[PDB]
This record gives C-alpha cells, structure tokens and sequence, in this order.
C-alpha cells in the first residue's frame, strides 16, 4: 500500500552546489523503496537529455543529469530533487491533491532568481546579470521557491490564460481553464472540468464542473479555520469577488461580493443562526447577503432543506 | 456591409493547424467574398519576406497569406478569419460589436505561446526538449487568444501589464491599463479611462469613466452585455452587473447584480436591474443599516 | 539635505529620449549639484564597456553616464534623475519618503518594452518587423515604469510574479509578494511582509503586517498618505482607505472607506477616518446587522 516515485531528471545547481530546479520529463510511479538521488552515467542519459547537460560560465551554473528515487510518497521531501518530482508528480496528474506528502517544502527548496537565460541563484546575482546583458536583455521573471508549471510541463485537456499564476504543483485536470484572474498553488486545483478565475490555495481541491468567479479568494487570509485545508465539490459556483473560509459539498453557490469566513453567523430560513464553519461540507446551499437588511443568509438551493 | 483584408504571416502546427496569424496592417473594405489565400512571390512584403520559413524544432512553418472577409456580420470561417477580426478590434478600426466575435473559441485553436513562437498542444514535450538546446524554453500561456501587445500597440495607451490584454481588446486613446486591470477581446474602452479592473468580453466603457483596482464587470453570478457610460467610476474591489449610463458611481467594495435589492430616495425598492442605463446615481451599501441603496448625484 | 550620485547604462531612443537607465550601484552622497554627464572612456567600469553599443533594428543606442541629484528633494529633473531615486528606493537606500518623488510621471518617457530590450512607441511598428528577424518579439508593456527586478532584486525577499512590482518599490528583507500582491514605486514594506494585495504608490506597511489576497489599499485618505503600522492584518479581498496604527484587522471582504460610518462599541458612530492611525482596531461588517464595526482588540479600548 506504499507508494514511491522516481524520475530521470535535468538539475541545475548554482555554483556553490545549492540545487536550482530539476525538470523530470517522464516522472512515474513505483513499488514502495529507498530515496536517493545519483548523478547517471553517461550510458543511462536519455539522448534528449545529452544534448542538454552543461556549464554556464556566466551564469556559474551547471545542469546534470541524475535519477531521483522516493521510497514512500508519505515520507517528507529530503531535498529539493525530491521536492522537484513531488511537484512534477501532482503537475503531471499521476497523484492528486494530498495523494502524496506535500509538507515542508518551504523549507526544502532553494529561493531562485528565474531568468530567461535560466535559473540563477541569488548570490552573486548582479554580477551575473552584468555578464548575461553580453547576451542580451535580462529579464526575471521572479525570485521564489517554486516556478511556473508550464516550465515543466504542459497537461492536456487544459487552458491557462496567463501562466505565471500556475505553481508548478499544481493539479489541472482535464477540461480546467484557468483565466488570467485564476491563480492556483501547488498541491491544489481540479479533479475534473473547472473554469477557475479565482485563487486556489496550496492544499485547495475544487470538484468536478465547479466554476470560480473572477477575483474569488478560497481559504485566503482572515478567511477562518487555520488548522484543516478546505475543498469544494461538484457543481459549485463561486461569485465574482466572493470568498470562502469553509468547505462547500456538491451544488452549492456562494454570491457574487459575498466573503463567508467559518467565523461569520448565517441567519438559516428558520430564523436561527449558526457559525459557517457549522455548514462546512453541506451541499445543496446558497449564501447570499440581503441587500435590504444586511445579513448573511444561507438558503436550501434544491427546494429540500439545510438539515 | 463592410468586409475587411489583410496581409498576415500565418504559423502552422505540423498537422497544419492555424496557430496564429499577424497582420501588421489590416483594413476595412467594401464587402467581398470571404477567403484566405497563399501569397505569390511577388506579392509579399519585403519585410515579411524575410519571416517566412519552417522551423525544424518546433515543426511548425510560416507563411504569408491574404484573409479577406466578404462581410464583417458573418461569423468567423476559420482561424486567418478570426484573428484577423480581433487585429481589426485591437487596431481600432472597428470598436465593440462593430463586427461579429462569436463562434471563436469553437474556430481558434488552443496554442502553447512560447518565447520561441506559438506551438502546438502536440508533440509539445518533444517540442521542448529540442528547443531548450537554444536556451530556456519559456511557456506564457495556453489558449486560443494570444497577448495583444504581440501583434499590435495602439497609440496613446499604456498597459502596465501585457499579460493582461488579449488580443481582440480595443482601447481607445488617452487609455491606461494598470496591473491589476483586465481585458478581453470584443471589448475595452470607447475614450480615456484608467483600467484597473476586469472588462468581460462584450463590455465597453465610456469616455472618462475609470474602473477601480480589482472591479469586476459582468463576472460570475453577476446577473443582454452590459455597458459603462461616460465619466462613472467604479470603486476598487466593487463589482456590476447591469449597465450604467453617464455619471454614475459604484462604492469601493459593493457589487451591485442584476437581482440585487435596491433601496431609493423615496424608501421604495427595486432590482438593480430595473435601473440599469440610469444616469447620475451613486450605489453603496449603507454601513449603518446594512441596505443596498442609490442616491442621486 | 542628502543628494546621490551614480554611473548608469542608459538606453536612448532614436529621438535622444532616454528609454531607460539601469544603474548597478547607486550611492547616497552630500549635497551638491545636479547634472547627467557622457562618462570619459577611462571612466566607464569593465563590466559596463562591454554593454555600450547602437542597436541599428530599434534605432536605440546604450550609453555610460553618471548622474548625480545634488538635493533629493528636489523633484526629478530629468529622466535620469527619475531612474536614480527610482534605484535608490529599490536598494533600500532610501525608503519611501526619504525622497522628493513627484512629478515623476512627467518626466519618464513611455516604453515599449520587449525581449529585445527598451524601444520607443514612435515607429515601433517597424521595429518590430525588423526584431522579428531575430526571433519572437514579446511586448512586456507599454509604461513609464519597467519591472523592479529588471534592475535590482534586493536580498531577503520573494517575489513570485515579478510583472507586478514597478521599480521604485521597496521590499524590506524578510518581505513576500504573492502572485496576486502588487507593490508600486514610492511603496513597500519597512519589514517582513506577506504581501498579497496591492500597495498603492506612496503607501508604506510596517513590519510584521500582512496584505491579504486581493486586498486593496488607497494611497491618500479622500492629502494624507495612508500607511500600515506594525502586526496589522488585511483580509482577503478588503480594502483601506485610511491609515492604520499598529495592532489593527481588516475582515476579509470589507472596504473601509474615509467616509463609512463605522459603530464603535459604545453604540456611537463616526466615520472611519476619525479613527485613521490608531492602533488596537479591528474593523468587521457585522454579519447580522449589516453595519461596519470597529471592536477594541487586546482589552486595549479605541482612541480617536
Ligand atoms: O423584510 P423584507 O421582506 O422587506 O426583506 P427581505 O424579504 O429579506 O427581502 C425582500 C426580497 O428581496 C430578496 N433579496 C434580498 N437580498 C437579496 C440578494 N442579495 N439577491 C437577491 N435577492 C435578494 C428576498 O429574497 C426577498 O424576496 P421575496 O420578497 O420575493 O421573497
Ligand atoms: C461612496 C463614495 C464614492 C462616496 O464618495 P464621497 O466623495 O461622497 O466621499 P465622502 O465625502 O467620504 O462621503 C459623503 C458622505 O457620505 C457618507 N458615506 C460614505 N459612504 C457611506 C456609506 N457606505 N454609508 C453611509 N454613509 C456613507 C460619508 O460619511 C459622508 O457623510 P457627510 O454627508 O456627513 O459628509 C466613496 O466612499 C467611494 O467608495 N469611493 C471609492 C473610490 C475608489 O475606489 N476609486 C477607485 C480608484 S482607487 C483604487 O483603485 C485603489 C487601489 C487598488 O485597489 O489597486
Ligand atoms: O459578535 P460578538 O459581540 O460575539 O463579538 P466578539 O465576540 O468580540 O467577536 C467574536 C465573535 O463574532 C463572530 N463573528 C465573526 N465575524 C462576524 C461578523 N462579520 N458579524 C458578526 N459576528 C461575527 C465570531 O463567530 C465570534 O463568535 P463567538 O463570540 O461566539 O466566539
Ligand atoms: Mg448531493
Ligand atoms: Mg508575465
Ligand atoms: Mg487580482
Ligand atoms: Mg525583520
Ligand atoms: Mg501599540
Ligand atoms: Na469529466
Ligand atoms: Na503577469
């Protein structure tokens, strides 16, 4: 019932040894075993592959070319190779959302300058940028931990308007469209056809043919429940600008403005009112503000009742 | 009606999809017969001339063609047809509505953009690998609408984000376009108006009106296209789903649906929608009675 | 009265307008006497030499000059003097403020920005046929202010879309900001935050404040400059039109506006900018009534 991973990959170490990124083409899934990660022989390199291992004298980079095993998905990453084909593995779809450890990443990868002549670390940055603007303009894209999922890999069945707003680790299944407003975190996104314009945060699952307004905040800051992570079912709808702080079950819909934090009272049509965190996981519900009294309301969306 | 020509350097996928096309210098006609044709020798432009080739990594080829359109009412035919309607939007020559937009996403196709040129969702793995013998290989988006700065910049704009305009989107004159702002094709602004919220395909904006940081027009759950008058202001994080006419205001933070409730002067109450094309009303949430209300300006 | 001075690759367009000047090493000096000067061949650094050309397809050529800002409050004078304060509030040397930056918008000539490097809007058109014969031509923007890390990414910070931070930001170490944060020039952080909305150009957020998802700050009270103090909190998708003190929450999802009509605990209302810089508050739109409340936090009670 264990699972590992391994991957033939393409890492790029900055030049005191610190590991950049490592791109995996064909990640795969394997029999429980023993993590480690080995630089390959020549006679082990994909010849696609070959063509790309080098120096970058400018840069002070080097890419290699080195097979990443992982013995069980549910340890924790060890480095940042093994954090790599994590990543790779959710972006790829061969595992979903929480179907492996995702935890303490922040602490395993390395903080990256992302240029368009490739990884830099940010040691000596700006006379690297000096040396690279021989070659042309420099341009970064971003200085973080995680690059951007397309870099890697492009999944199928799949739009993304503006691709900067996709984390590599991110789970796209197919029929997702991700708009420019959409934003989606590793270890979080679709299990089936969602238009997505709003932000999908790290450990988010939204259902399939759920639809996420413009501007929409899932599980963002003050939103509530600290501890557990959140998800939608299916068929739910969240209205532009809205936000959620609960988890939603099957065909429920949260206006358009309206932001319902696990901390906010919703007045039910029986007159009571309970905390939304009480709803959280209900189907079939509406929240909605009044626009003549002001309160947050929950209503039965199926003629049937709340519960 | 009126047909539309151009001259465009068009890129096909392997299987000979049409990836994009640019034209650099589209332009209305009188009406005509729709088709797209192959440029002979002696009538490309010298500096097209020069971009035309096959690239071996990518699999794709560029070629220079001619796309007329017989009448700008009938629905885009192909792919040459439909990119060269949002060229028309984007260059100005036509505004919002002023030909048919329908039917492209059924007739575009969905392209991998990349920092070596549009590619096709096929083969893209192998794709990559080839190129990335050339450098990096950067992917900006997968969609059938590329990014409107990449084959036209209007004059008198700026667009702090270029990410953020597809192409298709027609902004007037005198119009800035800030990070957060967004716009899509068949849509943007008539005159001067500071964007830093979202146009929904469809939407236009008057002269003078400013859409504030994070606004949403015509979005989910919202609520017919609606429109923005001139001279109104939306307020940052507002949202609206019905139309406005001139010198309306919509406070910071409310978003004001078609089905929202709406409290007048009188104390009487209506459905947004009920007012949409007023002019010189002011909406906000009332932050003592909780009340969706307008006021007259 | 502080001035600056620093040696700068400036790119300028066909015209002679300055598209842009990158200086790799701005430095904070005494007062003194404004100018641009075309640095002496034995005056330009190694590293910049090498970078000093014409590009005859954008009609743009890159020069080495020094620029010097005899006072920095005195407004920009050119666009040189508009890329130094820029640089100088980007490497910290500087915070927002700490410089004369007004006018700037005058003075900055608008770019197109592309993947071949700054061109000019006049005959961009043709530009960009001719660039083609190189490869793809990428238009970043089309602004009067490039990207922040296009010139210096400072130390102890995180940027994950670097599209949405102008130059003139300043980041302080410790400082993240998200792909939905945006931080404009004459802005930032004076410590760490977790940056996830959008900074307006002079607005300035303490240390240890978060900006939550899509949240929204004004940069003027509808002239005062709104700010942040310190260990306050905006929700997702809220907004600020006044400035906090330290010790402050915003719920997620409400605008605060100079004009609401907030209720204080003693049933009492005031408008909000009555309240603007002070500490302890936490603001919520009461979820039953409707109403914008201001609640007392820590047993701290409110002060006007
Ligand atoms: O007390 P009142 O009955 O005057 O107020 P109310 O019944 O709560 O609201 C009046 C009507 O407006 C509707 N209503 C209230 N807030 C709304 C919102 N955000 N969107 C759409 N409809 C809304 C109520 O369902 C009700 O419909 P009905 O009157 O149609 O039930
Ligand atoms: C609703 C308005 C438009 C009101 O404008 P005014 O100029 O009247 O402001 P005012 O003088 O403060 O308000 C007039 C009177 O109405 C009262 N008042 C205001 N709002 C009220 C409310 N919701 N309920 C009850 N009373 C209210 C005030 O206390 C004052 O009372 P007295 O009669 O007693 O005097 C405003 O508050 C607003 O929302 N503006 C938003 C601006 C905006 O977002 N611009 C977009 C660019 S900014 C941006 O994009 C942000 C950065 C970003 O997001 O990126
Ligand atoms: O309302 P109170 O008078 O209880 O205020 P408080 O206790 O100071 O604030 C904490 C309580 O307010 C609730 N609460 C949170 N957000 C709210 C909103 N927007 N409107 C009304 N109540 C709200 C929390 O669930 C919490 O419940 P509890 O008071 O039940 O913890
Ligand atoms: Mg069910
Ligand atoms: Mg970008
Ligand atoms: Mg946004
Ligand atoms: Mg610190
Ligand atoms: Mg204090
Ligand atoms: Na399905
Ligand atoms: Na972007």
């Amino acid at each position: 019932t264990v699972t590992g991973a391994a991957g033939i990959g393409l890492a790029t170490l900055a030049a005191d040894g610190s590991v950049l990124d490592t791109w995996f083409p064909a990640p795969e899934l394997t029999e429980s075993g023993t993590s480690a990660t080995s630089r390959l022989a020549v006679s082990d390199v994909p010849v696609e592959l070959a063509a790309l291992i080098g120096r970058d004298d400018d840069r002070r980079t080097e890419t290699i070319a080195v097979r990443t095993v992982i013995g069980s998905l549910d340890d924790v990453a060890a480095d940042p190779y093994d954090a790599y084909l994590r990543l790779h593995l959710l972006s790829h779809r061969l595992v979903a959302p929480h179907g492996l450890n995702a935890g303490g990443l922040f602490g395993v990868l390395t903080n990256v300058v992302w240029t368009n002549h490739g990884p830099c670390a940010i040691d000596g940055f700006e006379a690297v940028r000096a040396r690279l603007r021989r070659r042309g303009p420099v341009t970064v894209y971003g200085v973080d931990k995680f690059p951007r999922m397309v870099d890697y890999v492009v999944p199928t069945g799949v739009r993304i308007a503006d691709a900067d707003r996709v984390r590599l680790g991110a789970h796209l299944a197919p029929g997702t469209t991700v708009m420019h407003e959409g934003f989606v975190n590793y270890n979080a996104g679709t299990l089936g056809a969602s238009m997505v314009e709003g932000r999908i945060s790290a450990g988010v699952v939204v259902g399939d043919g759920s639809d996420v307004g413009g501007g929409a905040s899932i599980m963002g800051t003050l939103s509530g429940g600290g501890t557990h992570v959140i998800s939608i079912g299916k068929r739910c709808l969240l209205g532009a600008n809205s936000g959620l702080g609960i988890s939603l079950g099957d065909d429920c819909v949260v206006e358009a403005g309206l932001y319902v934090t696990a901390g906010t009272r919703v007045t039910m049509p029986d007159s009571n009112s309970v905390k939304a965190r009480e709803l959280s996981g209900s189907s079939n519900l509406l929240f909605r503000r009044n626009s003549v009294s002001g309160a947050v309301e929950v209503l039965a969306r199926d003629g049937q009742g709340i519960a």
